[PDB]
């Protein structure tokens, strides 16, 4: 339901219809009763520099996998956009969601650049959001290379914080 993120309607759009629309993209795999999942959504709303981050650079969707829906899924290059109706079991399964939450962050054309299966403070996780945002990741030679890059990048912003 829309109250798995009640009071995040400025954050996350409605995923009836899930796409990057020229933005990057935030796919948030919740659940109820999932306590790190409500630190989530608390530090979503408390601190303004990570909910304002969001709302400049991403087009964010809460999934809550308590409950099926369908959703119209659009991704591809404008050249050529695909468009899948599918249950949230069907999305979760394509992300390989195992763990709650689970973040996916996605580039304009929905191409996944970076998953984190789980909970990362505001400081790190506006971090890892600015990486991807600020087009960072891409100068990045491979996996191994845009990871360690992120982590120094962490490390940096952390630094920075105190």
């Amino acid at each position: 339901d829309k109250k798995s993120y009640a009071g995040l309607e400025d954050v996350f759009s409605d995923n009836k219809s899930i796409s990057p629309n020229d933005k990057y993209m935030l796919l948030v795999f919740g659940r109820n009763g999932c306590s790190y999942c409500e630190r989530f959504k608390k530090d979503l709303k408390n601190v303004k520099e990570l909910r304002d981050y969001i709302k400049e650079h991403f087009s964010a969707y809460y999934v809550n996998i308590s409950y099926s829906k369908e959703h119209d899924f659009k991704v591809g290059d404008k050249n050529n956009e695909k468009e899948i109706k599918m249950s949230t079991e069907e999305l979760a399964q394509i992300y390989a969601v195992q763990s709650t939450p689970t973040i996916v962050l996605s580039d304009k054309t929905g191409k996944t650049i970076y998953e984190l299966p789980g909970y990362m403070p505001s400081t790190q996780f506006l971090a890892v959001l600015e990486f991807i945002g600020d087009g960072k990741y891409q100068d990045t030679k491979d996996d191994e290379d845009l990871t360690k890059k992120l982590k120094a990048y962490i490390k940096y912003k952390t630094n920075l914080s105190k």
